[PDB]
């Protein structure tokens, strides 16, 4: 078929984020800062999640998207926001281990009850 979004997408601005959350059913948005250690440790992890799950992964630099971050209640880094059908449905803060994030994604990319 068609090519899936199997690598993370760097996203700047509301229009670019809206494009990703409207074109992909589940999106994990990784709000980061390049000066933050735990943020850099998340980089291989969210890469693996883009490669191994049906979620698209968006990466948003909070220093370059201050108002965008504030609009989603992002008040520190790391913050990861999960979108389902364009709706914010989960928000986790701090370093989240790869298995926990994969489990979070799969509770939306798969039928539950």
């Amino acid at each position: 078929g068609t090519a899936s979004p199997d690598e993370p997408l760097y996203v700047q601005g509301q229009t670019e984020l809206d494009d990703v959350t409207s074109d992909n059913d589940v999106v994990l948005a990784d709000f980061y800062a390049d000066w933050c250690g735990p943020c850099q440790m998340l980089e291989p992890v969210v890469e693996t999640l883009a490669e191994q799950t049906d979620a698209a992964v968006a990466k948003i630099d909070v220093d370059e998207n201050q108002a965008l971050a504030s609009a989603y209640g992002v008040r520190g880094v790391p913050t990861l926001v999960l979108f389902a059908d364009g709706e914010q449905v989960e928000e986790v803060v701090g370093l989240q281990d790869e298995d926990a994030l994969k489990d979070l994604i799969e509770s939306y990319t798969e039928l539950v009850p």
